[PDB]
């Protein structure tokens, strides 16, 4: 049995290569009974309707962010809160331990089993002129997923949000639909955006990571032992993600800077107070505060 999985970023990604070192091991612990053949640069579609394909059954393993999973699944809005981790190792740390896994059950009642977190760096502000500090944003039309909490992350900052699909992103910097979008080093570089807006400015304000799902149907169909081995290999995936992922990020900066961009260092602070609404408005549930509480200390 092949099955089936999407992901908006393209083939050689790292993200791609790492579901694909999944399918490797399962093949071969199987014994070719279970592998998993990826379909990459948004071939089944965005993020928002892969993810339903999911839950229909229709699609059976899908490599989504966070920050658009948090539409379906409440704990997932936890790691996408801006300037929640101090670093990449704070995030690592509390992504592998007993907050990941309990953030990845919460996924499980909507539909979709949660297997592993992804990295995805920090995600900075770039546009097509330089955003040099916070007031240079207002007014600025600015790309965001198609998910609530970076709409309302937007109007904060006294930007206008625009949510689309990762694949029209390029055409609207393009276009002048929009001015500008915000992500993390690969995605601005194979995404093309630098070509568009050549202006990053390292806001980095969320760490937002990615999540590997299997549908709830699919995955209750295997056999206890079959659920047991894909568990280990999506998180024996990680350690490998991991290095694609820290080598892409210098070789994609040296990439966009080597063709022009802009690299720009920006006051974080006015941002961070002007984001600090959102924690109460979109994190309510009792056990989330909590956990968001042994973040902070973490
Ligand atoms: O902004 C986006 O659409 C993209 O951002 C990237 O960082 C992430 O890897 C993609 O899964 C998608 O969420
Ligand atoms: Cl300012
Ligand atoms: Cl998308």
């Amino acid at each position: 049995r092949q099955y089936r999985s999407a992901d908006v970023q393209p083939a050689d990604y790292p993200t791609v290569k790492a579901v694909q070192s999944m399918s490797d091991e399962l093949n071969k612990e199987t014994n070719g009974k279970i592998s998993i053949k990826v379909f990459p640069n948004s071939q089944l579609g965005s993020e928002k309707d892969t993810i339903e394909q999911v839950k229909l059954g229709a699609l059976d393993f899908i490599r989504i962010n966070s920050g658009t999973l948090n539409t379906v699944c409440p704990a997932m809005t936890v790691p996408v809160l801006p300037f929640l981790f101090r670093d990449k190792a704070h995030m690592r740390a509390v992504l592998d331990g007993p907050i990941g896994d309990e953030i990845l059950a919460d996924c499980a009642s909507h539909g979709l089993v949660g297997l592993a977190f992804y990295d995805s760096g920090a995600r900075s502000f770039y546009a097509t002129t330089p955003i040099r500090k916070l007031e240079d944003l207002k007014g600025k039309k600015i790309r965001v997923q198609q998910s609530d909490i970076w709409v309302s992350m937007m109007k904060l900052l006294g930007a206008n949000a625009t949510p689309m699909p990762a694949g029209e992103v390029f055409t609207g910097l393009k276009s002048g639909l929009i001015d500008g979008a915000e992500n993390n080093w690969p995605s601005y570089d194979n995404f093309h955006h630098y070509e568009a807006a050549k202006n990053y400015s390292l806001s980095e304000h969320s760490m937002a990571p990615e999540v590997l799902l299997i549908s709830k149907r699919v995955f209750d169909s295997f056999t206890p032992e079959e659920q047991v081995q894909v568990r280990k290999a999506a998180k024996n995936s990680v350690g490998y993600m991991r290095q694609l992922w820290d080598a892409m990020e210098i070789s994609s900066r040296e990439k966009v800077e080597k063709a022009g961009v802009e690299v720009i260092t920006i006051d974080k602070a006015p941002f961070q107070a002007a984001v600090q609404p959102l924690y109460d408005q979109f994190v309510t549930d009792p056990k989330l505060k909590d956990m968001i509480t042994r973040i902070k200390a973490a």
